[PDB]
């Protein structure tokens, strides 16, 4: 599932993201948008040979199981493609162990590079929540 900017920043908010770990709605939308453009069904290949699934790009190195990540763990305890169902639910959960782990969203280097620092309210400003 492609989403539009506000129907994830609402998705992500109703399932408890606002906030979470003290990072804004916005945070999160921007992290979504330039880790995978808002597509649940992202995939790319690390060089290491791990993959990042889903909406916030969840490695395989360390968060899920693909059968293909020799020596990896399973922290959030799901198949890596939970994180590619149009319904967030498992990317949202898996994301939060994510956050609360000590390094809080510097986890995504896309958000530490891109949003940190930044106006990341402008990703929610317009839309209904
Ligand atoms: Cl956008
Ligand atoms: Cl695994
Ligand atoms: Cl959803
Ligand atoms: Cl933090
Ligand atoms: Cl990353
Ligand atoms: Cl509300
Ligand atoms: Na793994």
């Amino acid at each position: 599932k492609v989403f539009g900017r506000c129907e994830l920043a609402a998705a992500m908010k109703r399932h408890g993201l606002d906030n979470y770990r003290g990072y804004s709605l916005g945070n999160w939308v921007c992290a979504a948008k330039f880790e995978s453009n808002f597509n649940t069904q992202a995939t790319n290949r690390n060089t290491d040979g791990s993959t990042d699934y889903g909406i916030l790009q969840i490695n395989s190195r360390w968060w899920c199981n693909d059968g293909r990540t020799p020596g990896s763990r399973n922290l959030c305890n799901i198949p890596c493609s939970a994180l590619l169902s149009s319904d967030i639910t498992a990317s949202v959960n898996c994301a939060k162990k994510i956050v609360s782990d000590g390094n809080g969203m510097n986890a995504w280097v896309a958000w530490r590079n891109r949003c940190k620092g930044t106006d990341v309210q402008a990703w929610i400003r317009g839309c209904r929540l």
